[PDB]
């Protein structure tokens, strides 16, 4: 394999992830001159997950790192891994690293890295990982928008042990991004960004880098020489969000996994809530990451588990008294979690310490279905009784929720102490 | 390979196809003048897919482009790589695109692009997708392919940098049909006693092939009787000889389709949630009862077919099909069953027979449930179907602030 | 490439071909005087494809056009093409088109155009035959007629819009056209007074107009060969077995096979108009698909009925019928107890339900079975009938049919 | 394609299938001068089918055919169509025929004939066979093992409507094959192939080339110069036959085939009857064929045509109490017919006039299942029924069966009518 021949960037073409870029200013740092931290035994990660929806600069980031330390960067997709005939895709894993280390300092970039990381493949992928020096100023960066679905050998400690979220930005990010991508195009004095950035709620900085391209477009077909606010206002709507119900809604559903996961004793810490459409610091998604902490998980912790991914639409149901589409990978998430502790963890009553997988009958088909059913109903039973109990905290911490938006740090746990004190 | 020798077109040689032809618009000013783009890094598509049904004028749209950019135009089939023998049409991609190169700016069409994009023909694709990837789009050259069939394309070749910009062509209504006809009337002598509107009227499910077909079988008869004008009854026969030769709308099917669309629209606009109803023609986060509502709209052209006519035709099929997937997804992803739980059943199918049976049964209950609301729906707003049906049958199409104040001076 | 020396044709000298030489009495018009045409923009076809077996007739049908016109005709051979040296081939063709405009109006005629219209020198000589379709103006009254019995051998850039884009379809001649036939090749003759050709139609199935024509040399030759100087029917009936297979109890049944369906598909209230059988819309209603099944089950519902075995003749209707039942029950929410729901697409539904599918497809087809059946003796008579004139034409016309069943 | 340039044979270098040879000499006569029978109109057929058992010399007489005509040979496998992606095999179906016209007069030899005459590639061989035309001295010849597996669309006139079968090599017949593969090899004094052709029952030509090639390698490897009777006694045992009592079953097995296709009123004629091993001249297998004649059959023709595939077991269940594995072949294909019955022909009771096929039911599979029995069942004791009620028949058929072997002509028809008149 040979390194990217694109354009080299830096942070200066990355807008609106200033939090993200503030993290990598280190392994920015680290690569420039390894040897500032291997002197003093600073030890870096070798792994840096980026998490957050396409078209947000996971990518980008990843090329910014590189360019700020002048260093190589390996651009791999997951994608080309999987489809590959017995063997080519852990020879392409192993060829990867030695290029690697040929080349350090370096960055090597995998992204759709769930694609890899859901067996051979994946598995010469983590000795790599732990057999290469960290000292060589080698740092792998992988891009997902499904860390859910990774294995969580890879975040293990020496590996891809930490993580940077990436969020949509909000109007202020917009901005920046939109003027990013109109700084070497030629813009007509009415053209007014800060309103752009108003206007398109939801987007992300791939599709406001095509809307300014459609804004182009619009000026090129009609000859002119200056791209006008009537073409960026066009272009939106060539290219084309929530109501104040629904929003009320999302932080029922947030605010639920929140309260239940508190209550329930084998409950997950709940660091961050948040009702940004598609934030991955929210906890519903959070509940849907890998353990990453612990190998062994016990039938009560799985129970506590599945009542708190289900948290979301008891809450729902409780209050609205109807349930909407929001919990469909929570139902799907808790189905999988419950089929996996019937047919190959040998925590069902009936079925006995029996690995089910088809490997058998209808008349156990028909067993597993209703042992099954029976887990994930009275899990979502006992999260609906959780919600009524806890009705006025889950009352209260929504009111803030619409206020707020996102509640992060020593503040969230303020507030769930008050609450649950 | 060589571009086409045949006659130059341009957009006054395309009826009824307005809103493909405003896309194009740009195609054909990058065409006179890339430099006007590359200028501002205006980036254009490579590939243009135009999907629609045979005779409908993509062809002859790929063909006005280049006819008003005044560029070569090189034309070919998809249906001639099949069939080739080993490496003999990936060589042909290869030299198609050299010599598209040679003579840009330009454009490369290919017909029927589903006969290559469905051993051998993975070889002569992975040749076109190299091709692709490999021009670079400064230099002039769009390809624009042709296909009534993309559910059966290969997703590589609708990626982003290949053909990544579709625009469909429709069948022409009433009016189009009626431009069609005076498109292909320009240069022939008609009797005082032809009218265009009311032959456009009575070919109802005629493309654009179809009605240049039928000018001429016009003129054929004229010819054959030593007529030196086509006369009205020349074209009203012409129409019963295109129809043997190689599908018109009957009057009664017209009837029928008329009470489907309006049934939906009816059924859509007494919906809570139903989706507003922008036209009618003849040619993130759901709930429950936005689904409902959805499910029950869905099944009104049928509820109107059998409310009004007591038969049901195979119209519907298409709406039954849709209708179904929304009730198995919220039965088996949804946890919107009565019965089945908050449990997501499939993914493929991983349960019992006892589950499937209750499934089914779940899912004909739901259906069945919105099916009979759309009936009732129909029954208590009968008049309104009616009147809306009227007037469709007399344009064909309903559209703007002209089926906005319908829908009100009604509801 | 000078204009055929061989003896004018015209429309009376091509017996049982009826429907193509209405096809081409346009053509013969045109040639005639192509500005009756040009003055309106009435654009003919540049190149004709007559498609059938050996010694139908398309080369007849190709000359009697032009001697019809009064109007030069060359006649080349696809097959002299292939085995030629390099560029031989394709200067012939520019040398044959040069001709043909010299001449016009006029017909340029290629028989076995699959020889040259299939890799190599082919190729050239191929591309400038297109080159010379595309580069000819039809307006001066010029026609390329080619013929060929191997249709699927060619290159479809043959048979694109402005160059072989009319098909005419030349097929084996029923007992009538066979007659006629053998009119044309014995009106030179001295006949006896015995001598019925009707009978020798009759007798001579599977015989095309080049078979018919060489038995009537035979029985000729007979009749010479013993001194005599008529041909009597006892020469016509001995010269068949020197030309040279059906049951005639598998025709009966053929017949009454055909017959069924189109009595059905008569009687049925939304079946297909009958337009002829030969023993060789956008939406539909579910009446008009009950309707249509039943006339699929016709043929065998004759046989039922008629001999009370039924043979394997029926297997692709009942497939056909099958068919549409299963898409009227999964598909067109048309059944009684299934609902206006979709079930399938392969298999996403349980056992309970397949069960009711096949319930409500095997009573659909039943029903329309039995329906069938009742038609058929209800007109068992008028079937006769029918099938009495279709053992003796081998194919008769809907008109005729609709009045026997009077 | 380019014709074979395998070295020329004639009927010279063929042993033991002089009947074979015989009908063949006019094709050879044919193909030297197609224009003495062109002048008078001798329509010669333009597919003969080559049918025996593997390694009878079926491709060696066509290739002897071709050499003895001096005109090109044109050798093609039927297996190497089957397996072809989509088109490539009626492609080269196209270009073989082109390629024969071209070369015209020749043999085309189409091997393993069945394994493509069971859709696209079977009707282009279809066409090309009526396509083209004889007088250009073109005839197609194919060989075959498995003719009752051949489309009956091969065996109407004009296309593969004549075939010879080439048998199993009696003593005589073995000793000649004997001699023609030692022609050019040393032999000692001692060798007697007469012998050799006495002890090797069964054997056809290629076991013989080979057991004849086991006792070179004997010699050589003893470094010897002659081949001994010795290596030729030592070579049989290195490459391994009937019972008087199977003889007897056997021959009551064929005798209930002649039966019940006699005594059942659509019965297929019985032109010969044979116990010979694997003679495909026997009526068991004939009964096996396609039908070649007709294009319809009815209900009643094939539930006597089943009747008559029965007869051979029902013989033996009859007359010897138990039965053998003799009739897998015929229970197979009765199954196969009732079957198609039951879900292509409408020919069923209780299924109806409805093509099932799997795209039913499980209660509609057990109908079948019942249907199809009860059809095969029914026609079984049909079957001894007759062979019960014409014992005496079936016990006098057998005797000459014992005696004679193979009844074939004139002679059969005078036994069965003596028996049955
Ligand atoms: N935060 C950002 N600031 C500026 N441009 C961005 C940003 N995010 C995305 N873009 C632009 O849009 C594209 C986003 O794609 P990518 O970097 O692959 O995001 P992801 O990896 O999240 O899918 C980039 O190529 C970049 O040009
Ligand atoms: N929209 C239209 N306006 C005018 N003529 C049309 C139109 N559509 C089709 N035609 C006529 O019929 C022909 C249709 O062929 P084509 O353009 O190949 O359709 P498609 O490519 O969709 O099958 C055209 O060449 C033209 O002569
Ligand atoms: N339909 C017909 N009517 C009269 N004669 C015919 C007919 N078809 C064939 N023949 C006779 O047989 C001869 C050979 O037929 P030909 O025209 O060469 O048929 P094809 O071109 O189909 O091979 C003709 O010249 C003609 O004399
Ligand atoms: N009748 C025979 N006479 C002489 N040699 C034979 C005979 N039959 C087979 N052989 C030899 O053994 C081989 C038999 O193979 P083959 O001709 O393919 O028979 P088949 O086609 O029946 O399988 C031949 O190559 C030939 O050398
Ligand atoms: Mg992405
Ligand atoms: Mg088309
Ligand atoms: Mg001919
Ligand atoms: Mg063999
Ligand atoms: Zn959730
Ligand atoms: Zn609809
Ligand atoms: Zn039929
Ligand atoms: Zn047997």
């Amino acid at each position: 394999y040979k390194p990217s021949g694109n354009k080299r960037v830096t942070f200066k073409d990355v807008g609106g992830a200033e939090e993200a870029i503030e993290e990598l200013k280190e392994v920015v740092e680290f690569l420039k001159d390894p040897s500032k931290f291997n002197r003093i035994g600073a030890r870096m990660p070798k792994g840096i997950l980026l998490v957050g929806p396409p078209g947000t600069g996971k990518t980008l980031l990843a090329r910014a790192v590189a360019g700020e330390a002048n260093v190589p960067f390996f651009h791999i997709s997951g994608s080309d891994f999987v489809e590959l005939f017995v063997g080519v895709g852990a020879a392409r894993v192993r060829d990867l690293f030695a290029q690697a280390k040929a080349h350090a300092p370096c960055i090597v970039f995998i992204d759709e890295i769930d694609a890899v990381g859901r067996e051979q493949t994946l598995n010469q992928l983590l000795v790599e990982m732990d057999g290469f020096d960290s000292k060589e100023g080698i740092i792998v960066m992988a891009a997902t928008n499904r860390p859910d679905i990774l294995d969580p050998a890879l975040l293990r400690p020496g590996r891809f042990d930490k993580k940077i979220v990436v969020d949509p930005p909000d109007m202020l990010g917009r901005k920046k991004i939109l003027e990013i991508h109109t700084r070497n195009k030629p813009l007509a004095e009415d053209v007014n960004l800060e309103i752009i950035a108003k206007r398109t709620p939801g987007f992300v900085g791939a599709d406001l880098e095509n809307l300014v391209n459609e804004a182009a477009l619009l000026a090129a077909r009609e000859g002119r020489d200056k791209i006008t606010m009537k073409d960026f206002e066009e272009a939106i709507d060539r290219v084309i969000l929530i109501s104040p119900a629904e929003k009320r809604i999302i932080a029922y559903h947030e605010a639920g996994h929140a309260v239940v996961s508190t209550v329930v004793p084998n409950g997950e810490p709940v660091h961050r809530i948040s009702i940004i459409p598609r934030g991955y610091k929210a906890l519903g998604y959070t509940l849907h990451l890998p353990e990453e902490d612990k190998y062994l998980v016990s039938r009560n912790e799985l129970l506590d588990k599945l009542t708190a991914l289900l948290g979301g639409r008891a809450a729902e149901e409780v209050v609205f008294g109807d349930v909407t589409s929001g919990a469909a990978n929570d139902i799907e998430r808790a189905t999988e979690i419950a089929r996996n502790m019937v047919c190959q963890l040998g925590m069902s009553e009936e079925l006995g310490p029996l690995a089910w997988g088809r490997n058998y009958s209808e008349e156990v088909a028909s067993k597993i279905d209703e042992e099954v059913k029976k887990i994930v109903t009275n899990c979502y039973e006992r999260a609906k009784e959780i919600i009524r109990k806890y009705r006025k905290q889950l009352d209260n911490i929504v009111e803030i929720l619409l206020e707020k938006e996102t509640i992060e740090g020593d503040e969230l746990r303020r507030i769930l102490s008050e609450e649950f004190e």
